[PDB]
């Protein structure tokens, strides 16, 4: 059961994203804080 | 640096892949083996 990957940083959150702009998996936290105003994909887009 | 994001299951390989049959984010071993002739793509592509 290791479906869910979790970012390295927000530990309860699932790594679903995908900053271009800084080539990192991130999670939701990490998209909207650190990586604000980064292009991004959602990775199943 | 906590960007780079390693498999849980193959401690020293990175997830650099997407499972599209799976939607689920591997590894280059997750996706030979556990994914095997699954539809996949390199993040980077
Ligand atoms: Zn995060
Ligand atoms: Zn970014
Ligand atoms: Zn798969
Ligand atoms: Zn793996």
């Amino acid at each position: 059961g290791e479906r869910t990957v979790y970012c390295n940083v927000h530990k309860h959150e699932p790594l679903v994203l995908f900053c271009e702009s800084c080539d990192t998996l991130t999670c939701r936290d990490c998209q909207l804080n650190a990586h604000k105003d980064h292009q991004y994909q959602f990775l199943e887009d």
